[PDB]
């Protein structure tokens, strides 16, 4: 009998500031040092891909534009992967399919066990240089992520609201990114979609198929792709282009009881 909202977020320049650190638009728009902006941007980049290659089988998975994490769970025998050896096991298209699923389920396990202990996944001294990086990044972005997190966690703690993520970034890199920015705990992994292949609207429709017509969808983002896909599917769109937009969204989130 309760009304139900599904919030479909964009990641880059919506929930997090990352790409605009490399192009200098954020530093330029908010009066920050561009040299520092790029240094930080690149350091994060290296961390995202290093984590992706080192722990998320990216060198392997890269050439596989899978939308969702469980898309090849058909070929998964559910065995234990604790002692399973991925390095030496082959790296065909049937028994090979079972090895794929093994890697993606293993990615899922890493995410869930480390979404709140990303420093334990990354280890030392990576953990330490990471906490320092997130510290310079928060300072430079005037606490942008702090602002997005307030909305994300309010949608999380609320019973009839759901957080969904649609990102143009590939799936593996997108998860390393989500983890490194501390979003792993706010986004259930089954709720992340890589629109790298199919496109944003394709993912948007797929998400509606999953949640139903009786739900109220809200597309949140800064770009044209999400806004346009939101229009074609006739879903309310909430544009974000400054810290104030996040503040407004958070405010709406706290006035309603479903
Ligand atoms: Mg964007």
């Amino acid at each position: 009998s309760h009304m139900e909202r599904v919030f479909v977020w964009d990641l880059d320049e919506t929930i997090i500031i990352f790409h605009s650190l490399l192009t200098g638009t954020f530093a330029s728009r908010y009066g920050k040092d561009t040299t520092t902006s790029v240094r930080i941007g690149l350091m994060m980049e290296e961390m995202i891909f290093n984590l992706a290659d080192t722990h998320l089988f990216f060198n392997d998975l890269e050439d596989c534009d899978q939308i969702h994490v469980d898309d090849v769970s058909s070929d998964d025998n559910g065995q234990d992967l604790s002692t399973y050896n991925f390095s030496a096991d082959g790296f065909g298209g049937v028994d090979w399919m079972r090895k794929l699923a093994f890697r993606y389920r293993r990615v899922k396990e890493m995410y869930n066990t480390y979404k709140n202990n990303v420093g334990g996944l990354i280890g030392t001294p990576k953990r330490e240089t990471w906490l320092q990086l997130r510290a310079e990044l928060e300072a430079l972005t005037d606490l942008w992520l702090t602002h997005s997190l307030k909305a994300l966690n309010l949608i999380n703690s609320r019973p009839n609201c759901v957080n969904v993520l649609v990102t143009t970034t590939q799936l593996i890199p997108a998860l390393a990114k989500v983890l490194l920015y501390g979003l792993g705990s706010v986004f259930p992994i089954e709720n992340i979609y890589s629109a790298t292949k199919t496109g944003k609207e394709s993912c948007f429709e797929r998400i509606m198929q999953r949640f139903g017509r009786k739900a109220v969808y809200v597309v949140i983002g800064d770009g044209v792709e999400e806004e346009q896909g939101a229009k074609k599917h006739n879903m309310p769109f909430w544009r974000i282009s400054c810290h104030a937009d996040l503040e407004a969204l958070r405010h709406a989130l706290e006035l309603e009881y479903l």
